[PDB]
């Protein structure tokens, strides 16, 4: 019922803040966005740029995705992003995350009409 584009927004967009300011950002946000409902999602990146800037990546540098498809794009510039990764102790339903704020290029897979991000592949 969620489109792929809408699910990308829910999982990855956080324009409301310019950077993670606390080490408990990931714990908060993974919970807020319902990424810990059934399982602790193991890895997830939040992007702190406008939706327009993130959609624009679908017109930038074409690269291969980790899976070998060729519909991925790398941002020409770096973006403010927060990297969330589940700690080794974390056990559902007590999900726990390490937060890393960074300025990196993003790589997204793009699909559809309009041609928009539907998968976060990596940061660089």
């Amino acid at each position: 019922k969620e489109t792929a584009a809408a699910k990308f927004e829910r999982q990855h967009m956080d324009s409301s803040t310019s950077a993670a300011s606390s080490s408990n950002y990931c714990n908060q946000m993974m919970k807020s966005r319902n990424l810990t409902k059934d399982r602790c999602k193991p890895v997830n990146t939040f992007v702190h740029e406008s939706l327009a800037d993130v959609q624009a990546v679908c017109s930038q540098k074409n690269v291969a995705c980790k899976n070998g498809q060729t519909n991925c794009y790398q941002s020409y510039s770096t973006m403010s992003i927060t990297d969330c990764r589940e700690t080794g102790s974390s056990k559902y339903p007590n999900c726990a995350y390490k937060t890393t704020q960074a300025n990196k290029h993003i790589i997204v897979a793009c699909e559809g009409n309009p041609y928009v991000p539907v998968h976060f592949d990596a940061s660089v």
